């Protein structure tokens, strides 16, 4: 029994998806048709993972098989920054899409806040009426970029597609999308492993407490903050594990001690280090 938030066009999203960064092009699909066939609906793809091939095809399997029908899935996308433009941005949703053997797109998302986002925007509201995809939004937006979106454009972005975990929570980000209407969702909830995560004792006494693993609990933590979390694993026995963390619930106590352990900072690096954009940018 999987929740769903309310975006703010009025689309439900589930509030715990299935990403696949890192999962190779050719492992991919028995990936995502292993996740759906445990219950996952939200995934998590980009054109720049170079795995929308492998997570359409899980996708046709399951429909086919009668796992799912196509309502049922959220399927997620990004538009990659060397296609940041108008018409490029058309053409890389229509690759995407194609790729995905789909017919629409949940949520599609701009990938970086680099390049003319403006007119990705515009490009992405334009498909958007068009019936082309249900949600879009962004990845990576600062408040500050946010707002120069929504002050120059009609549509609020839906979704914010963001690093979040215990050692980044970025409290005052979310409260400025509460604000907004923005549904925060979280990449790296586990922060990619980093800073040996799994081990922590707050967290550990945490889920000593409920019977759980440290894994569950930083999901639970995440969605019962009304944050849309998606945990990336290759293996069978964590896609349960991870999708299974909503008959049990944190006290106030619990996400409090939680708190307490926010860096403050990226795990990985920032958005608004200079080279950082030059790197990102010079990836393709
Ligand atoms: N918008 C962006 O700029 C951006 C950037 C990065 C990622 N993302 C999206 O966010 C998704 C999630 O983030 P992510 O892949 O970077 O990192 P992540 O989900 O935070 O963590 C990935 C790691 O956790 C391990 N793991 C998963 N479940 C576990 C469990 N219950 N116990 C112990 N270890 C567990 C995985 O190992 P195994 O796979 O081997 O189990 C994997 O190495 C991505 O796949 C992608 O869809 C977006």
């Amino acid at each position: 029994q999987v929740p769903k938030v309310t975006l703010n066009n009025g689309v439900e999203m589930p509030i715990l998806g299935y990403g696949v960064f890192q999962i190779p092009p050719e492992k991919t699909e028995e990936c995502v048709y292993e996740a759906i066939k445990v219950g996952y609906r939200l995934i998590d793809t980009a054109a720049s993972y170079m795995n929308e091939e492998g997570v359409g095809r899980a996708i046709k399997r399951a429909i086919d098989e009668g796992i799912v029908r196509r309502e049922e899935l959220f399927v997620t996308t990004k538009l990659w920054v060397s296609d940041v433009g108008y018409e490029s941005t058309k053409k890389a949703f229509e690759k995407s899409l194609k790729k995905l053997q789909l017919e629409y797109i949940d949520l599609y998302l701009i990938h970086q806040p680099f390049g003319d986002v403006h007119c990705a925007w515009k490009a992405m509201e334009e498909m958007y009426k068009d019936g082309l995809v249900r949600a879009i939004g962004v990845s990576n937006f600062y408040p500050d970029r946010l707002m120069d979106l929504m002050v120059h454009h009609e549509i609020v972005p839906a979704v914010n597609q963001i690093e979040i975990h215990p050692f980044y929570q970025r409290q005052e980000e979310i409260e400025f999308m509460r604000n907004y209407n923005i549904q925060p969702e979280a990449w790296g909830p586990f922060a990619e492993g980093r800073k040996n995560i799994f081990q922590n004792g707050v967290l550990r006494s945490i889920a000593e407490k409920y019977g759980k693993t440290v894994a569950q609990v930083i999901l639970r933590w995440l969605t019962q903050k009304g944050i849309v979390a998606i945990p990336k694993t290759v293996r069978r026995e964590r896609m349960k594990e991870n999708i299974s963390i909503f008959d049990f619930e944190l006290t106030q106590e619990d996400m409090e001690k939680i708190a307490t352990l926010d860096e403050g900072q990226s795990a990985f690096f920032s958005h608004r280090d200079p080279e950082v954009v030059k790197w990102i940018c010079s990836l393709k």
